[PDB]
Order: C-alpha cells, then sequence, then structure tokens
C-alpha cells in the first residue's frame, strides 16, 4: 500500500474522462479538468496536462505522472499554508498521506478549516483528532472514505486501506466490490455509459488441491491473479472471492466489449499451463457469467445476481464457456 493505492481506492482510476459529483470533467486518479461545461474544453486542457493529443483518453503511465504532480502540488500548498504547515511537518509519512488525500477530496481551504482535529494532530492526540475529525460535513458526506482517512490517523498504518487486499493474489478482496461498484455505476448514471460484471468460477479446482497440494492450488490461484490482470485493462477492476471466484468489472467500454474481454479471458484459462516455470503441466478451465448495466438492468444488485446466474448455466451446461445474461 501507498499513496497512489490509497487515492485510487477512494477515488479509482479512470483512462477516459468522465463527470465527476458535480458534473465536472475528471480523468485519472480524480483529476479535475475543468469546471467548465464543455467537453472540448476539457479535452484542450488535458491535452495540455499530459503534453500529448490524447482525444480525451490516457494511459496509466500518463495517469500516474499526473497523479503524481498533484500530490507534489497538494504538498507546495500544503507547506506555504500557516495553518498546515506545521501539522504536515510533525506528522510521519502515512499520516501525511492522509491530510494530502483530504487536499485532494475537499481542497486545502476545506482542510484548513479543521482546526480542533489539527491542533491534536499536531500534538500526536490520536484519539482526540478522530473524534474532531468526524465533527464535519465531510464525515456526513463522505462516512465510508473519512471513516478510512480518519483511521490512517489514529492509528499511523495504511490498515484502513489493506483491508481491500486479497492477501494470496494481491488482488482486490470482496470489500472492495461495493466500494467499486457504488462508484462506477454512479459515474456511468452520470454520464450514460456502460458498465458489465463477468464472474469467473475455476472448472474443477479442487482437482489441483486434491493432485498438488493446497500450496500448490493457492499459488495458481496467484497466477490466476496475474493472468486475469493481463487479460484486462488497468482501469478494470478484479477481485477474488472467495475461494476459485472472481469478478471484473469493465469500466470504459460497452456490451461489445464485454463480449469480447469474456472470451479472451476463457480462452487464455484455457490455453495456459499454471506453474510451468516451476516444472508443472496443470491445465484448467474456467466457466464465465456476465451482464450489462444498463442494458441487461437497472439495479446493480440484480447485474450482479444476473451475471451469478449466467455463470452457473456455464457449469451446469459443460463448464469452460462464456454465457451473457438472457
Ligand atoms: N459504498 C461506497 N461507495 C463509495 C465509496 N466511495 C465512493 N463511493 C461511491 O462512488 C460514487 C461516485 O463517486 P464519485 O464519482 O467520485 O462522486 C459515490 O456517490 C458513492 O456512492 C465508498 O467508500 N463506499
Ligand atoms: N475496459 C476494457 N475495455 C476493453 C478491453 N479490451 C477491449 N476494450 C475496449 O474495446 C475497444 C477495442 C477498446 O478501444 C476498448 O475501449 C478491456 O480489457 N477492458
Ligand atoms: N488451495 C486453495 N484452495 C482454496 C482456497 N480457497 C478456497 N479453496 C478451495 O477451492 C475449492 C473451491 O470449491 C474448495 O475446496 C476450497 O476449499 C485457497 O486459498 N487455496
Ligand atoms: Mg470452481
Amino acid at each position: 500500500m501507498n499513496i497512489f493505492e490509497m487515492l485510487r481506492i477512494d477515488q479509482g482510476l479512470r483512462l477516459k474522462i468522465y463527470k465527476d459529483t458535480e458534473g465536472y470533467y475528471t480523468i485519472g486518479i480524480g483529476h479535475l479538468l475543468t469546471k467548465s461545461p464543455s467537453l472540448n474544453a476539457a479535452k484542450s486542457e488535458l491535452d495540455k496536462a499530459i503534453g500529448r493529443n490524447t482525444n480525451g483518453v490516457i494511459t496509466k503511465d500518463e495517469a500516474e505522472k499526473l497523479f503524481n504532480q498533484d500530490v507534489d502540488a497538494a504538498v507546495r500548498g500544503i507547506l506555504r499554508n500557516a495553518k498546515l504547515k506545521p501539522v504536515y511537518d510533525s506528522l510521519d509519512a502515512v499520516r501525511r498521506a492522509a491530510l494530502i488525500n483530504m487536499v485532494f477530496q475537499m481542497g486545502e481551504t476545506g482542510v484548513a478549516g479543521f482546526t480542533n482535529s489539527l491542533r491534536m494532530l499536531q500534538q500526536k492526540r490520536w484519539d482526540e483528532a478522530a473524534v474532531n475529525l468526524a465533527k464535519s460535513r465531510w464525515y456526513n458526506q463522505t462516512p465510508n472514505r473519512a471513516k478510512r482517512v480518519i483511521t490512517t490517523f489514529r492509528t499511523g498504518t495504511w490498515d484502513a486501506y489493506g483491508s481491500y487486499i486479497d492477501e494470496l493474489t494481491g488482488l482486490f478482496n470482496y470489500r472492495y466490490l461495493d466500494i467499486s461498484l457504488d462508484r462506477e455505476i454512479k459515474r456511468a448514471d452520470r454520464f450514460g455509459s456502460t458498465v458489465s460484471m463477468i464472474f469467473i468460477d475455476l472448472d474443477f479446482f479442487k482437482g489441483v488441491n486434491d493432485t498438488h497440494g493446497h500450496l500448490v492450488g493457492s499459488q495458481v490461484l496467484n497466477e490466476m491473479g496475474m493472468l486475469l490482470k493481463k487479460s484486462v485493462r488497468e482501469v478494470d477492476i478484479v477481485i477474488r472471492y472467495g475461494g476459485d471466484e472472481f469478478t471484473v468489472m469493465l469500466v470504459e467500454t460497452g456490451e461489445k466489449g464485454a463480449a469480447t474481454v469474456a472470451e479472451r479471458i476463457r480462452r487464455s484459462i484455457e490455453g495456459h499451463t499454471f506453474l510451468a516455470a516451476e516444472g508443472f503441466n496443470i491445465r484448467l478451465t474456467a466457466s464465465l457469467g456476465y451482464a450489462c448495466y444498463p442494458a441487461d438492468t437497472q439495479s446493480k444488485l440484480e447485474l450482479l445476481e444476473l451475471a451469478d446466474k449466467a455463470m452457473y448455466q456455464g457449469k451446469e451446461q459443460g463448464k469452460n464457456c462464456v454465457f451473457r445474461a438472457t
């Protein structure tokens, strides 16, 4: 965990322009391009910011450079702010990340208005700072993010963000499904775009544990996570759940893209030899099901239900297959 991954959890990563909660054109890890209603003005600013003719689309490397520029500007502003500089200078690196996080969300002036919280932070009175931080419009507006940021100030650890990471595979875990889904569905609702969910369940995975032992099976799941990430884009969200069950949430594409990605995943699993560098010859297939929002449903919960039912239909009809919700 680090400040990039922390803000990616809180703000997502997007490689095409989207609209934030106020309707403002944004890209990357929460980089506001403009408040202008003009998409053209947003694209002209994006080209200046990246230093390329982007037509509204950037690479992950570009988004992370833009993010680092935004962190540097937040720190330089903190250091020029008489109320924030002494607190920042006094904090350790993790708690500085929490302060920067607040500046990303609400701006420097907003953070500087946390008079009593800042006092307690400068005095290392962590529990009192956490109580004071929650007495704010910020906490009420975004309580889940504020609780994470507050826990980071209270503890000085990354644990509130690490609890979204699956230890075995390094993928996101089931706790991230709520956050990521709610966020990309809302962004799609504002923008008129599509979100698709793909459920993937390995076929006969118990047979790997039976033949090679559970430690080998766990390494197969780790390699499966790597293969899924290689098969999708950096804006797509890959989660493990549980056991040999994974989800992929597709962002920034449509129904045709969902079909293409699900078929690519199925084919890539079927063609892959697992643990080959360790001398194994493990072969697997998977059953996949997917559904698209808003085409197939206008309920996020139903979207999950339909993709899972489509996957199970594949399981019942021979496995090694992809079904879209009917
Ligand atoms: N090796 C291994 N097997 C698992 C893990 N999680 C679930 N499983 C097994 O995968 C099978 C899925 O049906 C079940 O027997 C689970 O016990 C894991 O982390 N490692
Ligand atoms: Mg299975």
